[PDB]
């Protein structure tokens, strides 16, 4: 039974803990916050939880694993300290702001004999295994993936504030916050791309409100759309020589249907999970309990591929964070 | 009084045009040109009392008011120029030309011979676009996503090692030129000319694009464009505004247009899809000739120029080069 520490008192932390408890494989025991009162307010719905407003003291406590859902810009430093203190780390997406940070995390992890995982919830969905198997004997000719929805932080932005998710100080933007999902889907299904491009509508601080990119593969390309000031409801498509696979989304996928060039249809057996994080939560605890180091190596590798793509795409669009300026 | 119609091109598309022309009550087919008189004969046989021709010079000397031209893309320019110099009005199938200077050249020739020239951009003329543009008139647009990608009937020939005209660098083929022009025309119709454009394609050895993705850049937003001929997409087309998303089932022969706001309220736009894809353009062209609104005609010419400029810019970024350009 895994002892769970948590950083970040956002709603997402509640969602993770709720999935972790439900799996029957974790037990929350500790919470860190910048303020004790915020930790208390967060923890009040739970029972017997140690509270911390000092990261140093937090990491010296007895737990096995820490879920980190702080702002993007803080992920690296907090995760590195967690690993140095011999804790396993589940790190919310996007795990890092630069590919080198990911490689440094891995080294730090190996040194301290701990697992580091990016909480790429869509990547672990059983749907993707079903979809990849289906395409195994097919020849892919292209794809079109998106994730664009109108942020709850839009009113604050429009009123002249700069919410963390739209700030260059906190490594935000549509590509970082949402575009990472279709990138993870592409890597899951197609592996590492050859190259990538991205162009975005940007705020004055260079952060992207929305954008369009392409991932380049040997005999095809994948259009990527990300957006936070717009709502898209476009399905996601994968083209093959014999037809088109239509996925309703590339996250928390609920249907996958193949149509051939004569209009004959095949419904892939998709069984959406009750919650968005159910499958990653099971996968992570399964890995720590019964290590498949080969599977672990691919998770690390695919995360590396995603963050290389993100970084290339930010560079082409001119999306620059404060520490890069 | 009926417009006497001559036709170049004996493909299925010419039969479809003629059918719409006759159904409108505004045209009467009188002449058909073909490279071979026998090809003209087979094509003409379903009609009545049609003159057949196998020489363009002789064709253009006969009595008809206007010519519909549906030859391969690379032949559009020279044939249309000859028609206009012969004093015939021209409906030229899309894509009208291979480079914007050709379009300007046709317009100059048309004006000096006091004739109309129309690009047969069937979607641009759909009443749906008037309804959509009126609805967007007091919204603030934040971007759009348009596509036209359908698996070509010429794919089996292609895959068998042949090279159909639509996939040939000698006939100005490719997904962008053949299908991509529809979303471009839709974008120009609603938003006007973009400030810049890019396109990246999957290409045959002759540089012709099987499919591709591009972006039209406007001052405060961008429009994703997808075109394809070796793939089939059924993605809807979206226009984003500050207050919601307008969803069109397509940007050609549009059937439905629904606006959904950020609170989930829906507004259905009144779209009345024509019985046929060409109904609306055929009525518009006849109406322009018989009861001209010349200012509107000029807008049609300008917008076509905008479309072909974007097309040409996009071919250049993707490296799509025709035989004449190599
Ligand atoms: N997998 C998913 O479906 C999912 C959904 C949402 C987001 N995520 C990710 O989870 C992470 C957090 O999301 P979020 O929207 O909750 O971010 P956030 O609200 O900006 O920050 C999250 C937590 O970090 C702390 N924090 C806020 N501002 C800070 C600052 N200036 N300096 C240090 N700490 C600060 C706060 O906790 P304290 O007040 O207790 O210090 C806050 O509760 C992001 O990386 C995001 O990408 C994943
Ligand atoms: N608006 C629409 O919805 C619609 C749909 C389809 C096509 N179009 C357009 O219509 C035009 C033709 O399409 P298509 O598929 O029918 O093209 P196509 O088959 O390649 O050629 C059409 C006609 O042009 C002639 N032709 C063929 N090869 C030729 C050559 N090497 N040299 C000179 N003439 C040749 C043939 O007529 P002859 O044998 O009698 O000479 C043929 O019937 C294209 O510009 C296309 O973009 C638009």
């Amino acid at each position: 039974m895994l002892k769970l520490g948590v950083i970040g008192t956002g709603a997402i932390s509640h969602h993770f803990i709720e999935a972790a408890h439900t799996s029957g494989e974790y037990q929350l025991v500790a919470i860190y916050s910048r303020k004790l009162e915020t930790a208390a307010t967060f923890a009040s719905r739970y029972q017997n939880i140690q509270l911390f407003d000092q990261l140093e003291v937090f990491f010296k406590s007895s737990f096995d694993l820490v879920y980190i859902a702080s702002p993007n810009s803080l992920h690296f430093a907090q995760a590195k300290a967690a690993l140095s203190a011999g804790k396993h780390v589940i790190l919310e997406k996007p795990a890092v702001s630069q590919p080198q940070e990911w490689f440094d995390l891995i080294q730090t992890a190996e040194k301290n004999n701990c697992f580091i995982f990016e909480a790429a919830r869509n990547y672990h969905e059983k749907a993707f295994t079903t979809i990849k198997n289906f395409l195994a004997d097919k020849q892919v000719l292209g794809a079109d993936f998106n994730y664009a929805k109108y942020s709850s932080k839009m009113p604050d932005l429009l009123a002249g504030q700069t919410p963390n998710v739209f700030s260059d100080r906190f490594a935000g933007g549509a590509l970082m916050d949402l575009g990472i999902y279709p990138l993870y889907a592409a890597v899951r299904l197609f592996g590492k791309a050859n190259d990538a491009t991205y162009h975005a509508q940007q705020l004055d601080n260079s952060i992207d409100l929305n954008g369009d990119g392409i991932l380049f593969y040997p005999d095809y390309q994948v259009h990527i759309k990300a957006g936070k000031n717009i709502t898209s409801n476009l399905p996601c498509e994968i083209y093959t020589t014999d037809g088109t696979l239509t996925l309703n989304t590339i996250e928390h996928i609920r249907s996958a249907i193949f149509t051939d060039h004569q209009g004959n249809q095949v419904q892939l057996p998709i069984q959406q999970a009750p919650h968005t994080m159910t499958e990653e939560v099971a996968a992570f605890a399964h890995m720590i309990q019964q290590p498949d180091l080969n599977l672990y190596q691919t998770w690390l590798y695919d995360a590396g591929s995603v963050h290389e793509l993100l970084y290339t795409m930010r560079q082409t669009a001119g999306i620059r964070f404060e520490a890069e300026k």
